[PDB]
């Protein structure tokens, strides 16, 4: 596939030697992806690969070829692919900071801000916008699945947690595993995903952005959260959080899918947010 003039050459194929293979990365929040070495540029870079004989090989490639489709600033840039032959890899940059979850609970609140907090957030619907437009679906967005770099840069990544992550984020529902505090009603019970219920799952994202990292409707068993939320019951605006950011959170839980924004909408939302005031004089107005 390297070669120019074949029918079958991919840009993106590259020699898997160029790699150095360091260790599984954050651990292992992440199932099989490692830090890596792209020996010609000293640059570290993260390589995800296939698990010991699993039968994700189709998904893994069909991840690959939806990479090569889409590129903004604010997604994981694909960096390259081994997939001519095992061991398959699916190469991105690295982001220096890690996920969003644990940095927002990690990071001095000094330095981010309410406004470094609401240019994530408008990062973040940036991504979300791009891939509305494109017709592509997230499924899992949510804090953990954001990565940051320099200069509070955000990039919405998916790194298929779902059966990976441990605890109670994701839990068993629809015989699949669904991280419930994150998941639109209509997805909930009739198993219904789209960009709409990727909206939903932006608030509570954008709750996460503005809680720094708290777990979402704390202290309220889920086997009641269905019951509760088709009563109208929403998190009730976080401490400090602006009224129009609020505003925005409840718009995005609507409980009608068709009610609630697009991303686009969202995005432009944001940038002329405090335009008579600025989200700092508002942080201190409510608080
Ligand atoms: C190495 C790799 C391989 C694949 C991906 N893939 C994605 O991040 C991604 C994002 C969006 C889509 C779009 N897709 C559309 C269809 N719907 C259903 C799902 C989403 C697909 C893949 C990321 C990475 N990068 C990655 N993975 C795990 C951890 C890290 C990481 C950790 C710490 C510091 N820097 C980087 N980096
Ligand atoms: C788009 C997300 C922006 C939301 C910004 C919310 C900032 C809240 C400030 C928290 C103040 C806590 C004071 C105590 O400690
Ligand atoms: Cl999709």
């Amino acid at each position: 596939a390297m070669d120019p003039s074949s029918p079958n050459y991919d840009k993106w194929e590259m020699e898997r030697t160029d790699i150095t293979m360091k260790h599984k990365l954050g651990g292992g929040q992440y199932g099989e992806v490692y830090e890596g070495v792209w020996k010609k540029y000293s640059l570290t870079v993260a390589v995800k690969t296939l698990k010991e004989d699993t039968m994700e090989v189709e998904e893994f490639l069909k991840e690959a070829a939806v990479m090569k489709e889409i590129k903004h600033p604010n997604l994981v840039q694909l960096l390259g692919v081994c997939t001519r032959e095992p061991p398959f890899y699916i190469i991105t940059e690295f982001m220096t900071y890690g996920n969003l979850l644990d940095y927002l609970r990690e990071c001095n609140r000094q330095e981010v801000s309410a406004v470094v907090l609401l240019y994530m957030a408008t990062q973040i619907s940036s991504a979300m916008e791009y891939l509305e437009k494109k017709n592509f679906i997230h499924r899992d967005l949510a804090a953990r699945n954001c990565l940051v770099g320099e200069n509070h840069l955000v990039k919405v990544a998916d790194f298929g947690l779902s059966r990976l992550m441990t605890g109670d984020t994701y839990t068993a529902h629809a015989g699949a595993k669904f991280p419930i505090k994150w998941t639109a009603p209509e997805s909930l019970a009739y198993n219904k995903f789209s960009i709409k219920s990727d909206v939903w799952a932006f608030g509570v994202l954008l709750w996460e952005i503005a809680t720094y990292g708290m777990s979402p409707y704390p202290g309220i068993d889920l086997s009641q959260v269905y019951e509760l939320l088709e009563k109208d019951y929403r998190m009730e605006r976080p401490e400090g959080c602006p009224e129009k950011v609020y505003e925005l959170m409840r718009a995005c839980w609507q409980w009608n899918p068709s009610d609630r924004p697009s991303f686009a909408e969202i995005h432009q939302a944001f940038e002329t947010m405090f335009q008579e005031s600025s989200i700092s004089d508002e942080v201190e107005k409510e608080l």
